[PDB]
């Protein structure tokens, strides 16, 4: 059972509860900020986080995914990765956006990632998104490679 | 067709196309990074790769050959292999034979750097198709490619 899958489970269960309303507003509000730097969003994520040992970029990855999930309003389509979604939205100009995503550094990744999620139509697999973001920064650049195969695979 | 054959073909179509200028620069820029980890070079290669099933190292080989081909502005001459060319160059310098040997023993971390360095060293065209085919099988346990390379070099 993947860390991405677990989180999505946590996020899904969260959406059915009464708190979803405040939570969603909190997640959506957090985009203005660096992931994990918005306290309102914190009650919703920190408890899930307490179970593991997470390095900082890992918490950020979780917080980011929660916000993006909130954007798509819980719209999680399994099997459909963002890269594929990005391909499906076309278009030449998009192909620049997708590459620009791959070359993003920690500074720009959340923003570019956010901009990219708003753009696609439908839902994307958020469990996949988290597992992929968790390993985004290996020196090998293997995740980015797979996204390429995914995007150009379509 | 061999895989090196099919790729070289692809590269050649690319060269006689308006995009070539940009691709040449993108492939050149990529030498600064590990093969396949440079996004701006992607558009030129992934569409080709998508039509096949490749292990990562195999995918990496293509990217490397693509950058090397660009480094030499497409100067490809069938039958003139990298080893033969390195030999020919070595009549001019004894320094070369030393470099070729280090190339031969190259491991996964060194192969890109040493290959690049060796390709720049030679004069004339080399057979890029044969090169890709060789690169793909570089890590075979029986070391067939390296042996053949030693044959070409010390059999000249």
């Amino acid at each position: 059972m993947s860390p991405g899958e677990r989180f999505l489970d946590w996020l899904k269960r969260l959406q059915g509860q009464k708190a979803w309303t405040a939570a969603r507003a909190a997640f959506r509000r957090s985009l203005a900020f660096p992931p994990g730097a918005y306290p309102r969003a914190m009650p919703y994520v920190e408890p899930f986080l307490a179970k593991g040992d997470w390095r900082q970029e890992e918490r950020e990855a979780h917080y980011l995914v929660a916000a993006l999930y909130a954007l798509k309003d819980g719209d999680h389509q399994v099997g459909r990765t963002l890269a594929r979604a990005l391909w499906e939205k076309a278009s030449a100009s998009v192909e620049k956006r997708f590459l620009a995503l791959l070359e993003a550094d920690r500074d720009q990744i959340a923003f570019r990632l956010r901009q990219a999620v708003a753009l696609v139509e439908g839902g994307i697999d958020f469990a996949r998104l988290l597992d992929d973001l968790l390993r985004w920064f290996s020196p090998e650049r293997h995740v980015q490679a797979r996204w390429a195969r995914e995007y150009y695979g379509a």
